[PDB]
């Protein structure tokens, strides 16, 4: 009886083994863009993937990770709301069952078919695992998926999904540029909150564009092919792999952008 998003052990469930999930700086949240407040003080966000070395991508029952070397400051986001240094450890995805749903965070209540998160360190810490321990340990960036055009720097991950079927599989996944999954505006909301998933620590500032990219219909069809089951159990699609919007409580959401 592991958590995960079904019936019996998904969101609403989670609080029972990490009681974290009614805290004060949950994630995700909606973001009412007629209440965030443009801060004319926020620098321009500093997106440094051009030495990015991705290495893996891994099934991991939950989504799956595209695991990138950071072992040095190869990969980096500065700048924005951030003080210093972080380093890209993974992105994923969330997803829904349909279009009309699967992404985390919603903008005046409108969920979009998907949400990637690249999920960065903040390199005072020296490790993951200890940046999570601390308030500004992590940085998000977080992006909607919507439906329309293919994005094509988005197909080299859709095609390698078939090798990694089920729970616990990955696959070499070298050479990939995150580039080619970003928008063409750095536009942001940011404010402070937690991981989405247990143990769901409040340890990351919050960067969500607000431009979208368009992945095509027959892109996401591919990320609900994937299982939440490992090998030659039932199969449990992967999809709908989203907690749903969290208290604001006493938190403000800042625009970069008039
Ligand atoms: O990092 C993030 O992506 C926030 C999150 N935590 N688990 N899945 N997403
Ligand atoms: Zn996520």
């Amino acid at each position: 009886h592991h958590w995960g998003y079904g019936k019996h052990n998904g969101p609403e469930h989670w609080h029972k083994d990490f009681p974290i999930a009614k805290g004060e700086r949950q994630s995700p949240v909606d973001i009412d863009t007629h209440t965030a407040k443009y801060d004319p003080s926020l620098k321009p966000l500093s997106v440094s993937y051009d030495q990015a070395t991705s290495l893996r991508i891994l099934n991991n029952g939950h989504a799956f990770n595209v695991e990138f070397d950071d072992s040095q400051d190869k990969a980096v986001l500065k700048g924005g709301p951030l003080d210093g240094t972080y380093r890209l450890i993974q992105f994923h995805f969330h997803w829904g069952s349909l279009d009309g749903q699967g992404s985390e965070h919603t903008v005046d209540k409108k969920k979009y078919a998907a949400e990637l998160h690249l999920v960065h360190w903040n390199t005072k810490y020296g490790d993951f695992g200890k940046a999570v321990q601390q308030p500004d340990g992590l940085a998000v960036l977080g992006i909607f998926l919507k439906v329309g055009s293919a994005k094509p720097g988005l197909q080299k991950v859709v095609d390698v999904l078939d090798s990694i079927k089920t729970k616990g599989k990955s696959a070499d996944f070298t050479n990939f540029d995150p580039r080619g999954l970003l928008p063409e505006s750095l536009d942001y909301w940011t404010y402070p909150g937690s991981l989405t998933t247990p143990p769901l620590l409040e340890c990351v500032t919050w960067i969500v564009l607000k431009e979208p990219i368009s992945v095509s219909s027959e892109q996401v069809l591919k990320f609900r092919k994937l299982n939440f089951n490992g090998e030659g159990e039932p199969e449990e699609l992967m999809v709908d792999n989203w907690r749903p919007a969290q208290p604001l409580k006493n938190r403000q959401i800042k625009a970069s952008f008039k």
